[PDB]
């Protein structure tokens, strides 16, 4: 995509978002936003490999580094894709972050869509330090907030054989959806846990946009790429987000298992960097005969979403 987003959270109080955007397909990425709760001064900014928030900022892994280079800073050639050097936190605790970069992209092997970036206790020494620790994580310490580079409206995205997603919300509904795909048009298994959901039927879709800026709404409508009505997912006729319902148990709890074959994660009808979203209400998969049911299915309000990131 030309655009993507960012939503930082963490066990502390560092929070920000961070917008990307690429106008050329493989030129400049310039990266900009705000983040807050930092400690004055420097802080290591960095994109790691996975999109995987289930363990806090821990299950990211290491830094984005498809060419197996050893760390460095930004406008240096040793360096990790991943590498973006330093933001500088004011004395009121706000970085204000505004970046150009050549090396990570927003499409190709080289995005960094669907994995997540990082910001970080320490200053990064940009590879300086002469120890090894140095040429690996810059000596850059915790994980102080991270969270999945979504696409944002624009444009695209990202490429892998497992994807997870953690699913939050204004209420009580949380979860975890892990999803494979070991073959490379091959059917999507879908598979995990939601709970804090009322008994029965609950709409459940892949929306167009992974951007949680303003929480489930700016997901956006229904991935629909090739522009249809909504359906469930046994016709032809739906959208390639429409995943169709999961059913909580009598405990709130949906323990999803679902097949698709229309989803993918990799090519133009890739979920990675897109919002799965679990609703209110029952999908009626399109069956409902009034406007809402070709486009929502009348499933109601979004309870909990999340970013779909790169596990594999
Ligand atoms: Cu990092
Ligand atoms: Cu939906
Ligand atoms: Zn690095
Ligand atoms: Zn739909």
């Amino acid at each position: 995509a030309t655009k993507a987003v960012c939503v930082l959270k963490g066990d502390g109080p560092v929070q920000g978002i961070i917008n990307f955007e690429q106008k050329e397909s493989n030129g400049p990425v310039k990266v900009w936003g705000s983040i807050k709760g930092l400690t004055e001064g420097l802080h290591g900014f960095h994109v790691h490999e996975f999109g995987d928030n289930t363990a806090g900022c821990t299950s990211a892994g290491p830094h984005f580094n498809p060419l197996s280079r050893k760390h460095g800073g930004p406008k240096d050639e040793e360096r990790h894709v991943g590498s973006l050097g330093n933001v500088t936190a004011d004395k009121d605790g706000v970085a204000d972050v505004s970046i150009e970069d050549s090396v990570i992209s927003l499409s190709g092997d080289h995005s960094i869509i669907g994995r997540t970036l990082v910001v970080h206790e320490k200053a990064d020494d940009l590879g300086k330090g002469g120890n090894e620790e140095s040429t690996k994580t810059g000596n850059a310490g915790s994980r102080l907030a991270c969270g999945v580079i979504g696409i944002a409206q624009g444009a695209g995205g990202g490429s892998a054989t497992k994807a997870v997603c953690v699913l939050k919300g204004d209420g009580p509904v949380q979860g975890i959806i892990n999803f494979e795909q070991k073959e490379s048009n091959g059917p999507v298994k879908v598979w995990g846990s939601i709970k804090g959901l009322t008994e029965g039927l609950h709409g459940f879709h892949v929306h167009e946009f992974g951007d949680n800026t303003a929480g489930c709404t700016s997901a956006g409508p229904h991935f629909n790429p090739l522009s249809r009505k909504h359906g469930g997912p046994k016709d032809e006729e739906r959208h390639v987000g429409s995943l169709g319902n999961v059913t909580a148990d009598k405990d709130g709890v949906a323990d999803v298992s679902i097949e698709d074959s229309v989803i993918s994660l990799s090519g133009d009808h890739s979920i990675i960097g897109r919002t799965l979203v679990v609703h209110e209400k029952a999908d009626d998969l399109g069956k409902g005969g009034n406007e809402e049911s070709t486009k929502t299915g009348n499933a109601g309000s979004r309870l909990a979403c999340g970013v779909i990131g790169i596990a594999q």
